[PDB]
């Protein structure tokens, strides 16, 4: 595991507080609980000691109590991911209104270990506060956390690595990787929303009132499942997978946790063929977009797993699911959406650009799965795809604004649909894609890229899709600059975790998120904001899987302003790696790339002149940086 120094995952599953932030009251030696083999912090009466673990973590709190003056003594534990919500009186929020209660332990009953329930596992918290409710003098021998995230993983045994000359990019990579494994949970501790239906937005739980909190629900079978957010929801969401899967793939290869989540959604497919908006405990809302995002997960899993048997097991369910979505396509050749529910965007309906771009992407990915199982293509899927591309550009493209309309009925040009159009090749030219890229970077604010479809929100979900779209319009600089702007804020703003990545915020730097009135409920660990991890491995390093487990590949690095990149990730067939070092001229003075043997791929080095030489003696001369159909192995650029 190269560059393991950048890995933010814990080396142990039993963690002791790293530093002491704030001590209110009288505690004689609070920093004694900072050590692994010590501890006698004596809380003299009502007091509070805030701790900092230095990173977002998850687990079950355990207190060893040595001395208590009173038998009615209590020790409370609170948790928060952000510094904004550090309080002795309450935790963060997992409900649509109100901060969560402190975990209370009756430490006066006797000396000994006091461990929390598995239902009171906290899914994500960087700062932990211990508070005393009584006049008792209580000795705390030890406070430790049992790290519960990524249960079936070796937390730091990374299958992938990324290093460049920009340390912010290197830190964003390992942050998103760690963001994903912290929302990778034991399915027994799912649904952090126990009061869905009970507590709502207009419920105004306030001031001294705190809220009960537990997890409970076995949202999936198996040992481990990837969820949307570590602290809150803790559910399986289809749309979040189109970012987290590949980011998980290039870091830990925990495709087991992904398969766990995809099979849970597939098992809940309706009679119609409609895949669900979320996993079982959540409300039965109809989403055309998220239904296709689950079909994207079937394609994405076969691409990275290589498991043709898994594909055949779910090929019929995939085909029935596509059928349900093709039903909304009308005479215009576009799909008319009558279901509004999406990620947060408000205008989903009619001939939406995002929906039709996702359907086009799904239809073309369905053709390769057809070729995988049946060794042919579907002609019906080809015409519907061609019709979407024709009608989207005829009815929704505006050449003065350089962007697609959300529908024919509006002046709004959305971030999701325009980033998805380049991702789906719904565009007719690289220049049309380059025009969208320029027009989306036009709207960038001081804290990130805005989504006008979702009020004042800065969505890292769509931002990651926009990063891939910038690269695909062959504008690598704008993509890197969005990461440095948006994710540098997400990683280095003092109200963040410096380890995991937030679910969303707003154009004004405030960490308020549009769908929530409870800003403390926002998740600083969401896997759908881990896109830069996969994109830096795919587009900057150039390591593209174009076939199952990399059976076919494309080595096309787009380094931008970077001078040195050393990156690699692992599939079933082998390791995909590269170590290239450019110059002030922007020309590769050193390039080595590694692909598994018994595989075939193409190489685009962008005008770079030289010969690619294999370790087994093969030599291929480049034509405008072009190499076509070269066999797998480790190749060196020789000038
Ligand atoms: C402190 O809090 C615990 C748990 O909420 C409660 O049972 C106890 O009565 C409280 N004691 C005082 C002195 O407030
Ligand atoms: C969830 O925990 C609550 C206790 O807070 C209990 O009422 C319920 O039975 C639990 N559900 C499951 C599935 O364990
Ligand atoms: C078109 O998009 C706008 C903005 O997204 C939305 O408000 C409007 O309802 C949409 N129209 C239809 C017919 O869906
Ligand atoms: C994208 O579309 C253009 C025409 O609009 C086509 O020439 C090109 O081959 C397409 N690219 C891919 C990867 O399908
Ligand atoms: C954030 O993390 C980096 C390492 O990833 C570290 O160098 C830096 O000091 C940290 N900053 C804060 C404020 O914790």
């Amino acid at each position: 595991v190269p560059y393991n120094e950048y890995i933010l995952a814990p080396a142990s599953r039993h963690l002791v507080p790293f530093e002491v932030l704030e001590v209110n009251g009288s505690v004689t030696d609070p920093s004694s609980l900072t050590q692994s083999t010590g501890g006698n912090a004596t809380f003299n009466g009502p007091a509070s000691v805030t701790f900092d673990f230095g990173r977002n973590i998850a687990g079950i709190v355990s207190l060893d109590i040595g001395s208590s003056s009173t038998r009615d003594a209590f020790i409370g534990v609170t948790f928060t991911e952000s510094s904004l919500w550090i309080s002795s009186q309450a935790c963060d929020a997992t409900a649509d209104s109100g901060l969560d209660s402190p975990l209370w332990f009756p430490v006066g009953r006797g000396a000994g270990t006091y461990t929390a329930d598995k239902k009171h596992n906290r899914g994500a918290f960087r700062y932990m506060t211990l508070v005393t409710n009584t006049t008792a003098v209580v000795s705390v021998r030890n406070v430790q956390i049992n790290y519960t995230a990524a249960p079936s993983q070796d937390l730091r045994a990374y299958t992938g690595y990324f290093h460049s000359n920009d340390e912010l990019l290197n830190r964003v990579w390992y942050a998103g990787a760690y963001t994903n494994q912290i929302c990778t949970i034991d399915p027994s501790t799912g649904d952090a929303l126990p009061f869905l239906g009970v507590i709502s937005s207009d419920s105004n739980i306030t001031l001294p009132e705190t809220n009960p909190w537990y997890s409970n629900y076995t949202i999936s079978n198996g040992s481990s499942t990837l969820t949307d957010g570590a602290k809150r929801d803790r559910l399986i969401w289809p749309g979040d997978m189109s970012i987290a899967l590949e980011s998980v793939s290039v870091s830990t290869a925990d495709l087991y946790s992904v398969r766990t989540a995809l099979e849970t959604l597939l098992s809940q497919q309706r009679s119609d063929g409609r895949l669900p908006y979320a996993s079982e405990p959540f409300l039965d809302l109809v989403s055309y977009t998220y239904h296709l995002h689950s079909l994207i997960g079937v394609s994405y899993y076969y691409r990275h797993s290589g498991d043709r048997a898994w594909l055949s097991k779910y090929w019929g369910q995939y085909q029935k699911g596509l059928q349900w979505a093709l039903s909304s396509v009308d005479n215009t050749g576009l799909a008319n959406i009558t279901a509004s529910s999406d990620w947060l965007r408000f205008g989903m309906g009619g001939h939406n650009i995002e929906a039709n771009a996702i359907l086009y992407f799904v239809l073309n990915e369905a053709q390769e799965l057809s070729q995988a199982i049946n060794n042919h293509t579907n002609a019906n899927w080809t015409k519907i795809a061609s019709g979407i591309k024709s009608a989207t550009n005829k009815n929704l493209w505006d050449a003065n604004n350089g962007l697609y309309k959300d529908n024919e009925t509006t002046t709004l040009y959305p971030q999701d649909g325009n980033a998805w159009a380049i991702k789906a090749n719904l565009t007719l030219s690289t220049n049309q894609s380059s025009t969208i890229s320029s027009a989306l970077s036009s709207r960038w604010g001081n804290y990130g890229a805005p989504a006008p479809e979702a009020a004042d929100a800065v969505s890292p979900f769509i931002g990651g899709f926009e990063i891939q779209a910038h690269f695909l319009a062959n504008q690598p600089q704008k993509a890197l600059d969005l990461i440095r702007l948006q994710w540098g804020f997400m990683l280095d703003d003092p109200r963040m975790t410096n380890s995991t990545f937030i679910e969303g915020y707003s154009t004004d730097g405030t960490l308020h998120y549009a769908p929530y009135t409870n800003d403390a409920r926002v998740s600083h660990a969401h896997g759908w904001s881990t896109g830069p991890t996969a994109a830096l491995s795919f587009f900057v390093a150039g390591l593209h899987l174009t076939g199952s487990a990399g059976a076919t590949w494309r080595f096309a690095p787009q380094p931008g302003d970077l001078t040195s990149v050393d990156a690699g990730y692992t599939t079933a067939l082998g390791l995909f790696s590269t170590t290239f070092k450019r110059s002030e001229n922007g020309d590769y003075q050193e390039l080595t790339f590694t692909t598994p043997q018994g595989t075939t791929g193409d190489v685009d080095l962008a005008g770079a002149e030289g010969t690619l030489v294999s370790a087994d003696g093969e030599r291929v001369f480049l034509v405008k940086g072009t190499a076509t159909g070269i066999t797998g192995g480790s190749w060196n650029l020789e000038v």
